[PDB]
């Protein structure tokens, strides 16, 4: 079941409330085994859910982290989409926000098979 | 390739620009020779000056078209960035908006070698927006 481009967007969205409550467990899970993360687009990608955990665990297990779309997700009708968001953190107890867009491919399963996520210092604000 | 996070911003805010005002031979012109384009992603790519040309000459100018970048262009330090904008215009006299986000690649010469954009109906909306 190669996601419709309406699943797609319910995919994506679920995917940022995973983030945003911080259920590592359960984001891993929305990965296919041997998918691949480039974040941020331009870093050499890791794979599999092992490091794909490892990832998310250094990312979220840390201070308190928030994501919100920001837009609507655009939904494709081959099993991709892309979504802009906000991501709220804390860096030594001083608040930060980046300005996000993750691009996500996912498999027959409605597993996500890739995800690119843009973004770079000039979406960023370490003092905010 | 060659264009910084902070150039990579300021041509796709052109990008969005050139087709707010309609300008296509200015558009082209963002393009390398041997450019795909891909819209909708999911579509099979268009290629080289001729056909891009066409694509727009096809998609722009008359009952008129507005674009309008809805939140900030997210920029990489490879010569890629993403960006959310709203697309507004006419289908037989009726007000149409699109929301998309384009995802592009610029080569070592600062022209687009690669544009997708992501939308599909979902994102449409023919009743005014
Ligand atoms: C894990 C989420 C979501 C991944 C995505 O969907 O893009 C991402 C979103 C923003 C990411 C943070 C951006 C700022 C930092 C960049 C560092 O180089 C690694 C630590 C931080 C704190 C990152 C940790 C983690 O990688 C975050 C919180
Ligand atoms: C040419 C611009 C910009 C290209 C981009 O940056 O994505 C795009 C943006 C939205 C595009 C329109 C979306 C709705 C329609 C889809 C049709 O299947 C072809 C005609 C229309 C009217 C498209 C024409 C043209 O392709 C437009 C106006």
């Amino acid at each position: 079941n190669l996601p419709t481009a309406q699943e797609v967007q319910g995919l994506m969205a679920r995917y940022i409330e995973l983030v945003d409550v911080g259920d590592i467990e359960a984001i891993v899970q929305m990965y296919a085994d041997d998918a691949t993360v480039e974040d941020p687009f331009g870093q050499p990608p890791i794979h599999g859910r092992e490091q794909i955990a490892a990832f998310y665990r250094q990312g979220l297990g840390g201070g308190k982290v928030r994501a919100c779309l920001t837009g609507p997700v655009r939904a494709s009708h081959n099993g991709c989409g892309a979504m802009p968001f906000r991501v709220e953190m804390v860096w030594n107890g001083q608040p930060c926000a980046l300005d996000v867009i993750d691009v996500m491919r996912f498999d027959e399963h409605g597993r996500i098979q890739t995800m690119q996520a843009y973004w770079s210092e000039v979406n960023l604000s370490v003092r905010e």
